[PDB]
């Protein structure tokens, strides 16, 4: 029931968005559910839901990925608000440092 209840609230969220985006990124979401179709989306684990995020991130762009995450974490927040489910996997996931530095601007040299 969860493609249900994911397919009626990406309707809303198409609400004010990029056509364009909404059709690529409801591709990533659509792929996840069928492929979790037989995982129950209250019976995903930490573990899994990072899985995902790297599974799209070969699949797709970080630009995109970023919506997918969004959209993913929105989604699994709406269930368990309405009380259909007995779970929030999500935090507890945390990567300090160990990032690449950003040369930002091209210039790079000075004088």
């Amino acid at each position: 029931t969860f493609k249900q209840v994911a397919d009626d609230w990406l309707k809303q969220y198409a609400n004010d968005v990029k056509v364009s985006s909404v059709r690529a990124r409801e591709k990533a979401i659509q792929h996840a559910i069928e492929r979790f179709n037989t995982k129950p989306i209250q019976t995903i684990k930490k573990h899994d839901y990072q899985r995902f995020v790297d599974d799209i991130s070969a699949q797709y762009s970080k630009n995109y990925v970023d919506s997918i995450v969004a959209s993913t974490n929105m989604i699994f927040k709406y269930a368990y608000d309405t009380r259909l489910i007995k779970a929030m996997p999500s935090e507890g996931i945390k990567r300090p440092k160990k990032k690449v530095s950003v040369e930002l601007e091209h210039h790079h040299h000075h004088h």
